[PDB]
């Protein structure tokens, strides 16, 4: 759960993270750094490696989905219901054995890619609130995945 203050710094910094490309660039960097660090993850996604054209594609779709989750943070039941639906779709994605443990390393890569973009605006308060926001968004996706 996010506090009112955490919801506010997440909604505020998302404007800068989204940039003029709806976070597409942040997505490309997150997924390229993640798969370069964990080569074993390429197969879970069905990618050939970090250079596969699909990582820039999927990176834009993930960041665009985080953007609609950010627009619904004020209604928790709404945000978790729609992230559960995304999670239910993941049962049939990649190697079809996506595991809950894979989400915490992905989170670290996302927060670094966000910081890379926004610089000093991703301060300690922004990082804690985005860590809390990533915990709820992926947590709701995992619930759908395990349903
Ligand atoms: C390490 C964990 C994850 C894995 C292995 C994974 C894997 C995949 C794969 C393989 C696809 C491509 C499906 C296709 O070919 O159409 C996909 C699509 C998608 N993923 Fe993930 N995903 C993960 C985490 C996430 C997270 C954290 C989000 C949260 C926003 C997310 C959001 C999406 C979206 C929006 C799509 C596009 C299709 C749809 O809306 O269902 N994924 N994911
Ligand atoms: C998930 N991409």
């Amino acid at each position: 759960g996010l506090s009112a203050a955490q919801r506010q710094v997440v909604a505020s910094t998302w404007k800068d993270i989204a940039g003029s490309d709806n976070g597409a660039g942040v997505g490309k960097e997150c997924f390229t750094k993640f798969l370069s660090a964990h080569h074993d993850m390429a197969a879970v996604f069905g990618f050939s490696g970090a250079s596969d054209p699909g990582v820039a594609d999927l990176g834009a779709k993930v960041l665009a989905q985080i953007g609609v989750a950010v627009s619904h943070l004020g209604d928790e039941g709404k945000m978790v219901a729609e992230m559960k639906a995304v999670g239910v779709r993941h049962k049939g994605y990649g190697n079809k054995h996506i595991k809950a443990e894979y989400f915490e390393p992905l989170g670290a890569s996302l927060l670094s890619a966000m910081e890379h973009r926004i610089g000093g605006k991703m301060n300690a308060a922004a990082k804690d609130a985005w860590a809390a926001a990533y915990a709820d968004i992926s947590g709701a996706l995992i619930s759908g995945l395990q349903s």
